[PDB]
């Protein structure tokens, strides 16, 4: 079926939970043996969210190459994404090592450091120009260059330096600051405006490594971001945009990381975002 009328048909019939449970039943199951090794317990935020072995990002290190991060490679859309958990106190150096090694231009953050009165990720970037951060375990230096605070999101320019080679690179930090502590946004308008700002920066384009996108577990809000981006790109590429099937795209993405889209409300929100976004594109 088309999307917008399939949407109204699920609303009128109140069957979002049944649609979402079908997706959960059909989703891929692949091994995640490296994630579960005892030496990696303090590298995982949640015991039930792990990268598959076949798609995990490897650190260029011979001691321990493990990080909780996955490469989502969308062949028809010609887009790739790295989805990862919010960094932990003992993985902030690994996080920036990955950004460096994978040649990423942009980092997309969809959570606040504290939500619901608890810490959802480490403070992993500097908040003042004159107070830079040094990660001694991976030999990197990170400096805040500029910050632009808007009503729904903040954009930061960062300088990442590999202290071993003295090479430097400019990284863009895109921080969506207004996702509610509970539920999903009422309107997709600010989320779509944010997606378009990331696109306009070059951070999603083939001349760079994959964008790094995270929330707390790296599957819920993060899944919504890449699902909406890929569906909108396919609607622009194909002769028949009504052939784009959001459930089929989501199942394709779940071949590369488990659990993408965590609730039926996030699934409905993803439909809404793609529907409204397709009208603005034209
Ligand atoms: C524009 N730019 C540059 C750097 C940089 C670091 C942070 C923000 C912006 C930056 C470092 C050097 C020179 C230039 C170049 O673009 C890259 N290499």
């Amino acid at each position: 079926m088309e999307m917008e009328k399939e949407f109204e048909q699920i609303d009128k019939s109140g069957s979002w939970a049944a649609i979402y449970q079908d997706i959960r039943h059909e989703a891929s199951d692949f091994p995640s043996r490296v994630a579960k090794l005892p030496k990696n317990k303090n590298r995982n935020r949640y015991r039930d969210v792990s990268p598959f072995d076949h798609s995990r990002i490897k650190l260029h290190q011979e001691d321990n190459d493990y990080i909780n991060a996955s490469l989502i490679k969308m062949e028809e859309a010609q887009r790739s994404y790295i989805l990862t958990q919010g960094p932990l106190p003992n993985t902030v150096g690994h996080f920036w090592e990955m950004v460096w090694e994978q040649k990423s231009r942009g980092v997309v953050m969809l959570n606040r450091v504290m939500e619901k009165g608890s810490l959802k990720c480490a403070q992993y970037w500097p908040q003042k120009e004159e107070k830079e951060m040094i990660f001694e375990d991976t030999n990197l230096k990170l400096t805040l260059i500029s910050e632009d605070i808007k009503s729904y999101y903040t954009v930061r320019q960062l300088e990442l330096e590999n202290l071993t080679t003295q090479e430097t690179r400019e990284i863009l930090h895109f921080h969506y600051t207004t996702w509610p502590d509970f539920g999903v946004p009422e309107s997709p308008a600010s989320f779509l405006n944010f997606l378009f700002k990331v696109r306009e920066s070059g951070s999603l384009s083939p001349e760079h490594g994959p964008v790094v996108v995270h929330c707390s577990a790296g599957i819920g809000r993060s899944g919504t971001f890449c699902l909406a981006d890929t569906c909108l790109l396919l609607m622009d590429k194909r002769k028949d945009p009504s052939s784009v099937d959001i459930k089929k795209v989501l199942l394709e993405m779940r071949k590369f990381r488990m659990g993408l889209i965590q609730t039926a409300d996030q699934l409905r929100f993803s439909y809404l975002a793609v529907i409204e976004g397709a009208k603005f594109i034209m």
